[PDB]
């Protein structure tokens, strides 16, 4: 059952080139969300009534409409260490939208 | 610039196989979200931070981290008449979720 659910993604700041702005943490778990939107669908996906019936009417025409998407549903915060204008690390105790929560089909 | 944006999406509810409990209407507009997520951004696409971090990170490993999904980011209801338990059609005046309102990058 290859369905829709969070794995794991470490994200290196300086291999995104936020390092720039960012002292610490290096690296952070950001997780992602991956698997299919097909049919038979699990529980803890959650699917709108737009991506459910957006997978049916791929099923009937794959080449002209897209399936639904294992996106994230809900986000989580972390900390980060960054310059101020004037150079001086100053903590960002909740940067919003930066880990995922929980992952659904839309 | 193809990005990410509401385009049409005309579902007929026989062609999913709703029509055993749907009366009507026969076809209803849906619209979907189509385009990709990729840099640089758009006004109307309201990112994520990790929508945009995912995405670097897919700039980087293609192979092991995919990109953004453009989805729904808000629905709208329709109105549908369907048959009650005991046969009597009944409207469902809000049947939410059905059709997109807007569209963003997740
Ligand atoms: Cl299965
Ligand atoms: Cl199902
Ligand atoms: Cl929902
Ligand atoms: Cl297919
Ligand atoms: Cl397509
Ligand atoms: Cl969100
Ligand atoms: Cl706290
Ligand atoms: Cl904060
Ligand atoms: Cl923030
Ligand atoms: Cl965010
Ligand atoms: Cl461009
Ligand atoms: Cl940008
Ligand atoms: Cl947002
Ligand atoms: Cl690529
Ligand atoms: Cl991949
Ligand atoms: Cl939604
Ligand atoms: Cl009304
Ligand atoms: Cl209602
Ligand atoms: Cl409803
Ligand atoms: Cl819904
Ligand atoms: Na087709
Ligand atoms: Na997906
Ligand atoms: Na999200
Ligand atoms: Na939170
Ligand atoms: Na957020
Ligand atoms: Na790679
Ligand atoms: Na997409
Ligand atoms: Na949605
Ligand atoms: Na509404
Ligand atoms: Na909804």
């Amino acid at each position: 059952g290859s369905h829709c659910q969070k794995t794991s993604l470490r994200v290196n700041f300086e291999d995104i080139g936020w390092d720039s702005w960012i002292i610490a943490p290096k690296e952070y778990e950001a997780y992602e969300c991956k698997g299919g939107c097909f049919f038979p669908l699990a529980d803890d996906v959650t699917p709108t009534k737009h991506a459910i019936v957006q997978t049916l009417v791929h099923l009937k025409f794959p080449t002209k409409v897209g399936k639904a998407c294992c996106v994230p549903t809900k986000l989580s915060p972390i900390s980060v260490l960054y310059k101020d204008d004037m150079g001086v690390p100053t903590l960002k105790y909740h940067y919003e939208g930066m880990s995922v929560a929980e992952c659904g089909c839309r």
